[PDB]
């Protein structure tokens, strides 16, 4: 958790939309096994991709407005942002290797 930004409705524009470089945002909530599945995977990816990628989480129960703005329809959903825009979407739990494949394809 040392390299993961916790985003909110109030920080999203500064932390994500105005940020430099690609930002991977995990839309998640409690009572979601698949969300838990990717939590440790995200710490690993944040470390291995440091300097090329920023990793962040947005809890959709705590920040419903932002979840609605990006049309979250299931959790977890990973949105990859570049320059304030959604570059790519990955729905559901996946392995570390699968997440690396998604990132490498879109970076
Ligand atoms: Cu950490
Ligand atoms: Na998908």
């Amino acid at each position: 958790s040392d390299k993961i930004i916790h985003l909110t409705d109030d920080s999203f524009d500064t932390d994500v939309l105005k940020a430099d470089g690609a930002i991977l945002v995990d839309f998640w909530a409690e009572w979601c096994g698949a969300c838990k599945m990717i939590a440790a995977i995200l710490d690993e990816i944040a470390d291995e991709y440091q300097g090329k990628l920023t990793v962040a989480k947005l809890n959709i129960d705590q920040n419903a407005g932002t979840a609605a703005k990006y049309g979250i329809r299931g959790i977890p959903t990973l949105l990859l942002f570049k320059n304030g825009e959604v570059a790519a979407t990955k729905v559901g739990a996946l392995s570390k290797g699968q997440l690396k494949e998604f990132l490498d394809a879109n970076l």
